[PDB]
């Protein structure tokens, strides 16, 4: 249960560089556990926002911020997997859209996006390594140079390389 | 198996008062169906962001828009339920959030709200009656009287009556 309702981040965990802010943590069987606590938000002094699920451990880490909360940070590990809430990652754009880091995979017209991380259906040179920070994960439309047209993404259609997609303007 | 993360709004539909827009339909056996064929969008020639399900003739109704889309009306029908994809439901809020109609039901110290609806553990004049078009239902976070707190919600705590709810701004 409700895990998919959470955007995964694997390898990754946070770090608070504000020693203020609250954290809580148990030792769980899976990483459903965590999620279910979490969106019930049940035995948390505060909102759930995004959890950790520590494999090695089998550990969860329930945190009142993702990773776009200031005071906070990103980082790597194997045994770390970045669970975060949808409703508090912004699901609008404000202009162009350079960062927008929701997760709609589809095309305005309704065609499935390509993994930035794959060559196929669509050879192309969007790596996230060459384009760190910019979140070119999973298959998420994006807009890493933050060109006119907002976010798109590589359809999985060989027949149409690319093509934008429908997020709507904060201002409405 | 994804029906949930569809923010329902029952006895409800979409009138789409402008051939611009398509709307696929197909006569299928339950709801479910639906909700997946919009969130796995497959089939689709558009971004499907809300579908209203026929009881009677048992058939969804995908839509390229919701009840927020400048171009269609809600209306009542026992036989309908609107399922908005809560993608395209704004998260954040600007200001005193007076028109947040997301669905976050959690307050800042992650107490799970009351509904409105209900006058337990706690009494109050909140009526959607009373406050038509702020969207006052399940137990949503809302600021029905745009006041300065931002959203809130009466909490399940019976020692806590009201709390405010930690919705973003779009602005951060």
């Amino acid at each position: 249960n409700t895990i998919h309702e959470f955007k995964k981040s694997a390898k990754t965990t946070l770090i608070k560089i504000d020693p203020a802010l609250k954290i809580k943590t148990k030792k769980v069987n899976t990483a459903d556990q965590c999620a279910d606590r979490c969106t019930r938000n049940k035995g948390l002094p505060f909102t759930c926002k995004a959890f950790v699920f520590d494999k090695a451990r089998k550990q969860c880490l329930w945190f009142p911020f993702n990773s776009m909360s200031s005071g906070v940070k990103k980082e790597f590990g194997h045994e770390f997997d970045l669970y975060e809430n949808k409703d508090y990652i912004r699901n609008c754009i404000i202009g162009k859209g350079r960062s927008y880091k929701g997760t709609v995979s589809i095309t305005k017209s309704g065609i499935k996006c390509q993994p930035w991380s794959s060559m196929i259906p669509h050879e192309h040179s969007f790596l996230p390594s060459s384009y760190r920070g910019k979140d070119l994960q999973e298959n998420y439309c994006r807009n890493p140079r933050g060109e006119e047209g907002g976010p798109w993404c590589f359809t999985s259609n060989p027949e149409v390389r690319y093509e934008v997609c429908d997020i709507p303007q904060c201002s409405e």
